[PDB]
């Protein structure tokens, strides 16, 4: 599975990689990309006003940490056709510390 992550690097992370185009707080602004809150348990596709690809909205899978270290590694291999423009982040620890982070930062 997915080991455990350090959410003060985690933040760093998300600050510095994701926090351009996501916003994580409940009632946080859609951006270029969709507000986060509530991702853990739901499906993709699902944050309400935001424009999704059909690409997106057809992979259906529940976003949970195994799902998104997968995803985090590679966006487009993992939802081919996505529009989220991000090239991966390669690293192990890197992804399971920003996944230890989302999952508290968006509950
Ligand atoms: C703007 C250049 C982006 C950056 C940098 C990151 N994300 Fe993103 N993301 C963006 C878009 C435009 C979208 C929608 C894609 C589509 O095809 O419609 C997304 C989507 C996600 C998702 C899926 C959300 C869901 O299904 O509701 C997640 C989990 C996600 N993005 C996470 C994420 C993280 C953690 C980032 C930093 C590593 C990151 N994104 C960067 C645009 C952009």
């Amino acid at each position: 599975g997915v080991p455990a992550g350090d959410v003060e690097k985690g933040k760093k992370i998300f600050v510095q990689r994701c926090a351009q185009c996501h916003t994580v707080e409940a009632g946080g602004k859609h951006k270029v990309g969709p507000n986060l809150h509530g991702l853990f348990g739901r499906k993709t596709g699902q944050a309400a006003g935001f424009a999704y690809t059909d690409a997106n909205k057809a992979k259906g899978i529940t976003w949970n940490e195994d799902t998104l270290f997968e995803y985090l590694e590679n966006p487009k291999k993992y939802i081919p056709g996505t529009k989220m423009i991000f090239a991966g982040l390669k690293k192990p620890n890197e992804r399971g510390d920003l996944i230890a982070y989302l999952k508290s930062a968006t509950k």
